[PDB]
């Protein structure tokens, strides 16, 4: 459960960890600082350490000499149940047996490190609820930590005195942690997890429940500039924090794994969650999920394959979708990303029982809009206009340097959607339909709150990403995409405060 990920280690330091603390079959992953965006799977075998590269340009995790994955936890899980899959150049098998646990508490939601005692109380007071807790570094006693918990009736401020904020010392004694007596734990993580199962009870019977970490990522949109600045010189900690939670999301993907369905997947192991998969009743399978903010919903799907085009048009029809957002060139960096599934301008085409006319193509600066008429065969009355926004200026690597273009694009897609009273979910896709797709959908969801509720509302980026990730694997792929989301929301804010 992601303890095998070491967010701060170096290629050399990991070598040591696997050679000293580790045995054959021990493994860990770390962000390589070779290429920011790259990752390394360091596995100890036959006495030594082999490094296995994993590349993520923003579409998926590409395990060099392995397969592609939506998340690292899915990558790891996959291999710890398909022995003999991970192979080296000369066919040798690489076993992943023992997760080499990291002790760095930085990525935990509950850890805050840099934080005074007055702050902690202020936060627990304002944001806190019964069960809200945090672990900060001690200033009164360096090297040691402090657990602050809240217990009581209701949340937010109060004077009823019904709620309170207890603090507990956590000492670091010779590289282990304790609360004053009892067990000594090898890491803060271990200590905290133990005191969630077995909560400390006070003398007079107050049970110190560690229910939920305290939320420090929710900001007021009005103030997002100051928060981004504060994160510029944070983003990484906040992001790797968000990334640690991906282990909670290893939901089933059985339908996608079935035999009859394997070749409907662009990448064999990037699959739709069963509980949110689009089901076609028009087989029933397509590599797509409904993403629902929790009014406007989305279908996030992979770029069509030749043999899935008919299914894609069945889905659009069935879902009553009237807008499609395509965020990829058909071909990029040599490889196919999406097959052309629309007719040439003016042409009419049949894809199975579905019929599409490309009525008109308009070219704007960053995208192309194609007005499409979709109908079922035999029943010429089911004619409905489907508007396809094909975004064209997204770089082969990384993200746009300025969110302006994406923002204007989205505003347009939003107005289109809004002008059609029937419209079902907005279909959004790229290559695997998780990276750019997730980025576009998160920005869209965020902006929509701001457009509705205004500049004086609360937004929470990692919380929104996490909510999206629980509906399709790996939504939003990289830290670059993570920052771009903040910049797009920022840019949106000041153009609202200027118009």
């Amino acid at each position: 459960s992601r303890r095998w990920f070491h967010p701060n280690i170096t290629g050399v330091e990991a070598e040591n960890l696997l050679l000293t603390r580790g045995v054959d079959g021990s493994f860990l992953a770390r962000p390589s600082k070779s290429n920011p965006g790259d990752f390394t799977l360091s596995v100890r075998r036959n006495g030594a350490v082999t490094h296995i590269k994993i590349q993520n340009t923003g579409d998926y995790y590409d395990l060099y000499g392995g397969e592609k994955f939506a998340t690292l936890a899915e990558l790891v899980q996959y291999y710890m149940e398909h022995h003999g899959q991970l192979k080296e150049k000369n066919g040798d098998v690489i076993e992943l047996k023992y997760p080499l646990n990291c002790a760095d508490p930085t990525s935990e939601r509950w850890f805050h490190g840099h934080l005074s005692g007055k702050e902690a109380e202020k936060l627990l007071t304002e944001k806190g609820k019964h069960g809200s807790f945090l672990v900060r570094e001690s200033q009164s006693h360096p090297g040691d930590f402090v657990l602050s918990v809240r217990t009581g009736d209701d949340k937010g401020e109060s004077n009823d005195g019904k709620s309170k904020v207890t603090h507990v010392m956590i000492r670091c004694q010779e590289l282990k942690y304790d609360v004053g007596g009892g067990e000594r734990f090898d890491s803060l993580t271990d200590l905290v997890e133990h005191y969630k199962k077995n909560p400390m009870v006070e003398t007079l019977g107050t049970v110190l429940q560690l229910k939920q970490p305290l939320n420090t990522t929710r900001i007021n949109a009005a103030e997002i500039e100051s928060r981004v600045r504060e994160l510029s010189k944070g983003f990484w900690e906040e992001f790797e924090t968000l990334q640690q939670q991906e282990c909670k999301l290893l939901y089933s993907r059985k339908e996608g794994q079935r035999q009859e369905n394997k070749n409907k997947n662009r990448y064999k192991n990037i699959l739709p969650f069963d509980h949110t998969r689009v089901v076609l009743h028009d087989s029933d399978y397509i590599n797509a999920n409904i993403i629902m903010p929790e009014k406007k919903s989305y279908i996030a799907t992979q770029g069509c394959l030749q043999n899935t085009v008919n299914d894609f048009w069945r889905m659009v029809f069935q879902e009553n979708s009237r807008v499609i957002v395509m965020t990829t060139k058909e071909v990029e960096r040599g490889k196919s990303k999406c097959v052309k599934y629309w007719p040439d301008e003016y042409a009419l085409k049949e894809y199975g029982v579905m019929r599409v006319r490309n009525v008109k193509e308009s070219a704007a600066h960053d995208y192309t809009l194609r007005e499409l008429k979709l109908s079922k065969v035999g029943q010429g009355n089911t004619e409905r206009t489907v508007w396809q926004y094909h975004f064209r200026t997204w770089p082969d690597h990384g993200v746009p340097s300025d969110p302006g273009g994406v923002l204007d694009f989205l505003e347009e897609v939003h107005h289109k959607q809004e002008s059609i009273m029937d419209a079902g979910p907005v279909v959004v896709h790229c290559s695997a339909g998780i990276g750019r797709t997730g980025t576009f959908i998160v920005i869209d969801i965020l902006i929509d709150i701001i457009r509705e509720k205004g500049v004086d509302c609360d937004i929470d980026v990692p919380k929104t990403i996490q909510m999206v990730r629980s509906q399709r694997s790996g939504m939003v792929q990289t830290e670059a995409q993570y920052r771009f989301i903040y910049m797009a929301v920022q840019h949106y804010i000041e153009t609202l405060q200027r118009r």
